[PDB]
């Protein structure tokens, strides 16, 4: 499953439909990024630029011109063919092949952008530009507008109105096409296979980073070369650090390990968390905390549907958590009073759900306190957790336990589809999986 | 093998020894780097900052103060302990633990750098600063100097002399300690194991990125979490692109595959290239080109020693290459005349050797045309190659062949030590290795 | 004559009337400007900021908030009262007095602008900002918008639409109120008195800068402390340099002197040019060129009216010039063919007319080739000239003659009013004036 | 009196003498400065650039190259000859004429500075640059150094050492040549004539700005076109504001007026303050305060000599002031105790003396608390004052009196020479001068 040229074209047209007549939208590629000295990190295209192109080169700009209500066209600026640059650093699409390959009307050399961009903006009423997204982009746009403003003797005029297209584009990205959902489904499957593998490989004495290695290898074998975010492998007390990425410790017999990892497949993020015993068997204390987090997730998965909200479902989770923590003596008092005091917050301090897509923390308006009403096509995570610090004033057997369990779902007409349920999460199923692996 | 606190301290002292009395050296950490939106790439410390600290956090500055010829001390600015920031994003060293952990005299919060740095520079004659290394660093230094310049009514004075410490520090980095050589030896071993694995795993129909996956997994299992540069897996015509990193193609029965990959182990780079038949058997044409590249490497390995130079050894390689290409009918004419015309350059267009260390293309002065006389402690690669383009005007059977073979060496009193000879390169040994793997 | 608080308020309201509901307009003061080291040039307020405030301090920002179609209000950010700063550098209006003094609703300290501006923009749809006008202003606005964009967890939202208010404001400035015309009339009178004085004071052997001194003293005595642009006193060959401001030469018996000077009175520019003989008597050659320039001006003054254009009147001037130059043998050929070839351009190389107001080259759209149809309330200059270079291929007696004659006019319902006719320009009147002065 | 080409050359050579062998010094011209929209303030050259060139154009850079201890040469970058630019905006020196005119070895177009500067710095050990002086200059220098740093393959090397030449150059400027003293003497005379004129012209009912007009006209007639700083005309309570420049009030019968004004003559500043009765007669209260300030000045003029300091002489002034204020009942208590409490500070809140030269507040190190020992060739002001605020808790008759009296002196072998004593300051002489003028 992938996103095709025709879908990128549909997206461009959908943006154009929303634009004022006599306008242009400017969408800039990500800059290359230094890792150390003359070496660069592996290139990651800007998500919005990718969304409209599927084009994985830097020094590229998509220009959508809406001349009036019926006439519109697209111009791509991108790197020229250059034999020497290509022998050294890789092939470039160039100008000749770009119109057919990407489905744009015209392509020009990026080297000519300052000589050409102002000519494309001349006489328009509106420019759509994500001001502040990239310094190099702001420089180019500001220079073009200045040339126009100062060019009345050459009969040039600048568009007086600049509109940030990010809100419009992010609202588009918030609602996935069936093709996007298919890509995210595959990302979920790939990510789930990696998590199953980590559970089957984990043994006391392995380092946290060893499970990262297994996970990243599994991503790669299915064609997801890169993770969508830095892998978290937090064993023991490290599980109480939310985005622990050091992954530097030897995993101890008797500790839990929390793994938060996701692949990036055709630009889209998977995002799964599983927590499990390093030695394949939950202790009683570990199981007691685990059960509360799992009940929170299972209830959320029953509830998520069009017409509810992340806020509403969070309320149900908070009650489950406070109730369970009271039962274990971690919290003390009346459940309703404790809920009113947000007494869960020392142990569950983050959100239940974030949007998921071309970014792991995907774009799109949540509403105040994540109250926005859910509709079909939205994709989100469900990630309750409980984190009991090593020095927490709680019964001693719970100290240093960090548990999160996270699935990715899509809202459907009739509820939700769980994209990541192919990796187990019921404690008896986790134990059975690990027992079977440990016998090999 | 690693670099210890005491060695980082020795390095700091060695720099101080070279500094003028009444001076301070300022060494800044790398900024964190965005991958997409709110997600960051895995952190990579600045090599020079790492060299003097072994400290892997951003928002840190090492200040070495040489008050006079006997008195000197060190101050680290680094991120404060903060419970909330740490629960979310990871532990921080903080100020209390830094002096003992890192072996610095004093530690202050990075948040106080603008309030404190000018006080440390006040009245000094010289400041050592790598101007232009980082924008955020230049801002801090320039602000401090401005406060001093403009502060005569407060009895403040700025050092009038600013010296770039990069030349001094890079000359230090050019000559490895025995401990650094031990780390590089391990990096070589790890990298060699990964390359052997790639050869043993490679089959027709696998994707180029599959070998990347095997390699990166092997790095990880030995505790080298990250590669030192983006892995190159160039099969068939892709092998003729020097830093081909797309690694997106299905590897064909009958093609060669060129793999250039290296681990980063305790900050240090391995860097190996091996080229081999995807199907385990060189064709005659492939073997003919391979033999020339291998003879070039083997001769270079015999020759490299104190008192010669990369330029001198390159001359020997150029003769081997021109001679071999003439014999195959790829070049035509008198060998000496062809050498004088640099007739090899269409097929061997890069340098034979680069320095190796905390960066894969390591720091240090090469001399004009890489003529600097070699001395013990220098570490460098040896990477001859021949690249015959698909459209080259040569006998047809050689078109589309890209071959490079690369080892990492250290110059010793008596010649050189090859750090990467534990992965095979003789064609009969490559074939035997692959035959044995293909039978499993 | 001046502009009052109530008029500044009317202007603010007129802008608000043009703004979208749910918007704010941001108008920034000019920065102070270094002359040398710690000394500054005399402060000149930004013309647009002045237009809406009559407030002559730096570090001030006018914010007009249009909450909806009936509700709007104004906030001024300006420097706080500060005893010490004021003892040293002068009084400040401060926050307490500003609402009554300026007629704004609220005033806040400029020091609080970053803490307050984002709160004023929060939830609005549109921000009107002159992007690129001042770096310090862009920094403030961009920072506020960034806080809002990144503040969804604090329920903050940024206006997505940014509109340059310069086109709207400059169209306002293009049409003068009766009060503005009264101020410009006084500027014209003051400027004319200064030019009359220069003619009456000029003698051979005086330096060009001496006439500048007389002019600037005359401006000052009528309460126009500063010129509206750098005074030009170009005698002899210097008159052929359009904006010659060196004014460093001894004025020679037998040369003409061209004086282009104007006062700045209550923010508004006068702009007069007169050219006259240094010794009080035009030579025949000088008179021959002068007559052509004067006929050009006199004809233009008869013609300028609503319904014509600067382009149309320029056409008449070009014919007068080509005809006269042909008669003197400076141009050769058929007048109509010469006009078609723009053969006047070596001798008359600038525009006939520019808008006049708070800037000498005032704001406002001219139309292609200054073709915009004139309407009552527009104020413009009329400044034909002929400049015959020292090395021009023309009859020798004309070489080194530079003549311009310039008046300021306002377009009225019935034609135009000349604001600067109280300084003579007929050659016999110039001679009579100078003869009378030279007898004293 | 002026500074000649040969003196500018001597200065360049004196700097070169102080430079390390294998170095270059870069001295940049001031940028042009916007007044409003497309109009600029009258150009003021950077004082340090002027000091080494006497060249009054922007877009110019002086490069002094010290190849070794015997060989050195100079290169000027400056604007090219351009017929069109010159017809419009004025003549340019250009490259052909610059070597002879300025006495530099070579001249190149400013447009070529980025193509040429790095070539001049290549292989040098040291660059002298005033970092942070001008943004445009920093950009040029940083770009050149970057080209060199990154150009090892082209055999380029950057100087590692950057030295701020400002301390060396400012120490040069601190000690005036006899020719500089002659120029400053003329500036003093011109400034004194202007102050005498202001006293002779002043009448009740004139505006403060009228005296500014008289002063500026007097500067101009002697060939000092511009003031060295913004003229202060502070009548009545305005005299209690130190740098009151509004000069907007009608001068009242019975008030004092304080005038602080100085010309700029050949780059050098005059700086005189005189305070006098608007109506020509000091009141008793006014005279009582005046006498203390005058005694302070007269004593300082007797004392200033080589071997004392501004700090030492200030001590004498403070005693005079405290003693006088006690006698009038403005201060109460023991004089020595009051001195120890710095009880004068509410009434005399600024320094007695600043250096004077190419800047009114001239460059040069003062020492802690202006304790530097004075030597021949130093030029400084002497400017005691007393400022009794309108609301001061003092006998009512002294409220609202602001008095300063300021002369410019040069330290000589035998004491000092007063450059500004040709304008009167004894109260009886001021009265006599004004009485005589008021009778005309
Ligand atoms: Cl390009
Ligand atoms: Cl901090
Ligand atoms: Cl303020
Ligand atoms: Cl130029
Ligand atoms: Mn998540
Ligand atoms: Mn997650
Ligand atoms: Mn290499
Ligand atoms: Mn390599
Ligand atoms: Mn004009
Ligand atoms: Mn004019
Ligand atoms: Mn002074
Ligand atoms: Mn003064």
């Amino acid at each position: 499953s992938e996103i095709s040229r025709q879908e990128f074209q549909r997206r461009r047209q959908a943006l154009v439909e929303q634009m004022q007549p006599g306008s242009a939208a400017l969408i800039f590629a990500a800059p290359e990024v230094t890792r150390s000295a003359d070496s660069e990190y592996p290139y990651r295209q800007n998500s919005d630029f990718w969304y409209f192109t599927g084009f994985n080169e830097p020094e590229a700009v998509l220009v959508l011109i809406k001349s009036d209500d019926t006439h519109n066209h697209s111009v791509l600026f991108n790197r020229v063919r250059d034999l020497t640059a290509e022998i050294w650093f890789g092939r470039r699409l160039g100008q000749d092949a770009a119109p057919e390959k990407l489905g744009v009307d015209r392509a020009l050399a990026f080297s000519e952008i300052n000589q050409q961009l102002y000519q494309l903006l001349n006489g328009l009423d509106v420019v759509y530009h994500a001001q502040g997204e990239y310094a190099y982009a702001d420089v180019i746009v500001n220079s073009a507008l200045e040339k126009l403003r100062k060019g009345s003797r050459q009969n040039l005029t600048a568009p007086a109105t600049m509109i940030d297209w990010r809100p419009v584009v992010h609202e588009m990205r918030l609602f996935k096409s069936p093709e996007e959902i298919a890509v995210l489904r595959r990302a979920g499957e790939i990510t789930a296979m990696a998590h199953t593998r980590a559970m089957e490989k984990c043994r006391p004495g392995m380092f946290e980073y060893h499970l990262e290695g297994e996970i990243h290898h599994e991503f790669n074998r299915h064609g997801a070369r890169y993770p969508s975010y830095n892998t978290i492998v937090g064993s023991g007390e490290n599980g109480c650090i939310l985005a622990y990425t050091e992954n530097e410790c030897e995993m101890r017999d008797g500790d839990l390990v929390l793994i938060d990892a996701g692949c990036e497949y055709k630009g889209y993020a998977g995002d799964i968390t599983r927590t499990f015993p390093v030695n394949g068997k939950f202790t009683q204390a570990q199981r007691e905390i685990y059960d509360i987090v799992l009940e929170s997730l299972e209830t959320s998965l029953r509830l998520y549907r069009p017409g509810t909200s992340i806020l509403e479902v969070t309320g149900e989770v908070v009650r489950i958590m406070v109730s369970g923590l009271v039962k274990l003596g971690i919290l003390k008092g009346d459940v309703d009073e404790l809920i009113a005091q947000n007494a869960h917050r020392p142990f569950f301090m983050h959100g239940l759900s974030h949007w998921l897509g071309l970014d792991v923390h995907d774009v799109g308006v949540y509403g105040q306190d994540r109250s926005r009403i859910l509709e079909p096509g939205m994709v989100l995570t469900v990630e309750p957790g409980l984190y009991i610090a090593p020095d927490a004033e709680v019964p001693e057997q719970y100290r240093g336990i960090g548990i999160r369990i996270e699935d990715d779902i899509v809202i459907t007409e009739t509820g939700n589809e769980n994209l990541t349920a192919s990796v187990v999460k019921k404690p008896e199923e986790i134990e059975a999986l690990m027992v079977a692996a440990r016998k090999q």
